[PDB]
């Protein structure tokens, strides 16, 4: 027993070398290369083990059901199953053989070429086919491509065909002048170590017509992923980067050949757009006649995903936005399909996927701006478009009644002494102040006053109907909504703060979208919706019915009435329902304040669209409701 015991722990310690990797650690624990001990001395186990297996990219040992038991009073046999994973999938049980040698002190293994795979003797070889399989395209509702793999054309200098001196230098400033080149980045590519005079090196890739070809210039055909929307969807879309070694030790199913998607839904849904490798592993004799097949199966391309994006929807929200900060979400509300998620400003995801160099990356990460951000699954303060949220929990419980008229004085306003020098501002001051004329004119004080006479508890009991803490079931990365830091507001000035959508409110233009539907919903609030063939979820009963039929008349204002904050978009002349909103936002970069420009908007008739967009750190006279006429226009027409 104490040397059975002894054998199972050597048969242990040699799985667990080789399931970490450490060949040279499990070729030690061999007998001596004799007839019925080793078959092959310490180098040569270690380096059968490194060609082999990682000719398949073998990870992972794992083995079950060990039973080491007494056949000579010197050696001990052993057997157990195991599997493995490999570039072609997992191999499930394995059935593994052997003897044990036992001299001194020492219970070592007596090697042999069928502890690397369950049936190889002496000479045997190892073979691996693989074929690659093709990525599946990311489409949007109506089939348009977003993610797809087209025919590019990459544009290419060789060195030779270009001259030496007067011929070369007027070449490279023709080729430079004729394509948007710089003549140094020109030079600096044909010098570079890898180059040779005869080679093709690649400048580019060149979208639509092509020019005249100076000499030198040559135009080939490469097949890459291609984004037909490019900077317009590249934070949600995201780019495919070229597999790396480290790509395939992490999983050695992905193809060492291919791509792999680096961030938004290339990188979400990276498994079933990449499909699985097909091919044959197998073993071969001396002579090369098949011994056995390990692993085989065809290849399978990846699926397609079709999104509930509209793509001209798309386009038109991202260049509503202007290149400046922001981002606008367009959605169904009866359904919660997402027809847009813009993201400004924004990269260029084909740049990406075809090669960027290190100064046009080190400008996007470096944009103050920031592209790289995904604003449409980052965290905001709602701003005072979260009034309609207060105005419906205040009705919910009776503490708002809507023809009460409160008296105000000034733009500035204060509970009492205890808030020191801080005081809730509003832009127009009307002094005969009801909710009608509160949501119309954006009327932050008397919100920050209905609130403060609500109270916490019956605020929160409203807020705790939506979403808050809950983690949307999207493809995207995002944290969950909060109301504040901690479950108590401990503060009368961070309780009014919330009541007009700013203190610690972190809410995305997701969730935003998702707690607005209620009032194209009467009062039920239907969840966001990405994935075309999914299913519409909803909960009921998080405002009251009354409430909506309340507040959506009163939004009407906004845009209707001369001086409501949205009557800028009653030009239209289509039925909307609005509510415009700011969020003051405090920096250290700028001793001076910030402040981000909201607009909430849908059609109170037929319920068809409803958007959600916002500049972040606007310039002075911007705002999100002088861009966002035209996509009212397209979702008007072509959503009802
Ligand atoms: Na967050
Ligand atoms: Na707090
Ligand atoms: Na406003």
């Amino acid at each position: 027993t104490q040397a059975v015991e002894a054998g199972e722990k050597t048969v242990e310690q040699f799985v667990q070398a080789l399931n970490k990797g450490d060949y040279n650690k499990a070729a030690e624990m061999t007998s001596k290369k004799a007839a019925n001990k080793s078959a092959l001395s310490e180098k040569e186990i270690l380096d059968k083990y490194q060609n082999i297996y990682g000719a398949a990219d073998v990870k992972g040992l794992q083995i079950s059901n060990l039973k080491v038991d007494k056949k000579d009073d010197s050696t001990y046999s052993f057997s157990y199953k195991a599997k493995m994973n490999t570039s072609l999938g997992e191999l499930k049980d394995l059935s593994y053989k052997g003897t044990l040698d036992r001299n001194d002190g020492q219970t070592t293994i007596n090697w042999q070429p069928n502890l690397v795979f369950p049936e190889m003797e002496g000479n045997d070889k190892v073979s691996l086919t693989t074929q690659e399989a093709a990525r599946g395209n990311i489409i949007d509702r109506n089939g348009e491509p977003l993610a797809t793999t087209g025919k590019l054309k990459q544009l290419g200098v060789v060195p030779s065909k270009l001259g030496d001196g007067g011929e070369k230098t007027a070449n490279i400033k023709a080729i430079a002048s004729s394509f948007d080149l710089t003549e140094d980045a020109i030079n600096q590519a044909i010098s570079q170590s890898w180059v040779q005079p005869d080679y093709f090196v690649p400048l580019k890739i060149i979208d639509g017509a092509t020019p005249e070809l100076p000499a030198g210039a040559t135009i080939q055909e490469v097949d890459g992923r291609y984004y037909p929307l490019g900077e317009a969807a590249a934070q949600l879309i995201g780019y495919v980067g070229d597999i790396t070694a480290e790509d395939i030790d992490k999983n050695p199913e992905l193809s060492s050949n291919g791509k792999i998607g680096r961030s938004g839904l290339e990188m979400a849904f990276d498994k079933d757009l990449r499909g699985t490798t097909g091919g044959k592993l197998s073993i071969t004799d001396a002579d090369g006649v098949e011994k056995k097949v390990l692993i085989e199966h065809e290849v399978q391309n990846g699926k397609d995903i079709k999104l509930t994006i509209d793509a001209k929807a798309q386009k038109t929200a991202f260049d509503s936005l202007g290149g400046k900060a922001g981002s606008t979400v367009a959605t169904t509300p009866k359904t919660g399909d997402l027809l847009a998620l813009a993201s400004s400003p924004s990269y260029d995801p084909n740049k990406m996927t075809n090669g960027i160099s290190q100064e046009d990356y080190k400008a996007y990460e470096e944009n103050p701006e920031q592209p790289f951000i995904s604003r449409f699954a980052t965290g905001y303060a709602p701003g005072s478009t979260f009034k309609m949220i207060t105005a419906a929990i205040g009705l919910d419980n009776g503490t708002i009644d809507p023809n009460e008229v409160l008296t105000i004085n000034g733009l500035k306003w204060q509970k009492d002494s205890s808030w020191g020098s801080y005081q809730v501002t509003r832009v127009s001051d009307v002094s005969q102040v009801d909710l009608k004329t509160a949501l119309i004119y954006s009327d932050n004080i008397y919100m920050a006053q209905e609130t403060l006479k609500m109270g916490e508890k019956k605020f929160r009991i409203g807020l705790d109907k939506f979403i808050f803490g809950e983690d949307l079931d999207l493809p995207i990365s995002m944290n969950p909504a909060q109301i504040s830091n901690e479950d108590s507001f401990n503060s009368d000035i961070l309780l009014a703060d919330t009541g007009y959508g700013q203190g610690e409110l972190l809410i995305n233009p997701i969730q935003q979208a998702a707690m607005y539907s209620v009032f194209a919903n009467n009062g039920t609030l239907v969840y966001p919706k990405l994935i075309a063939d999914k299913e519409t979820k909803d909960k009921k009963n998080v405002i009251g019915e009354t409430a909506v039929q309340t507040i959506v008349p009163d939004l009407r204002e906004v845009v209707q009435d001369v001086n409501g904050t949205a009557h800028s978009l009653s030009a239209l002349g289509i039925p909307l329902a609005a509510k415009t909103g700011t969020a003051e936002i405090k920096e250290k970069q700028d001793e001076k304040g910030k402040e981000n420009s909201f607009l909430f908007a849908f059609n109170p008739d037929n319920q068809g669209y409803m958007m959600v967009s916002m500049l972040e750190n606007k310039e002075d006279d911007d705002s999100a409701t002088k861009r966002a006429s035209e996509l009212l226009q397209y979702l008007n027409q072509n959503y009802q």
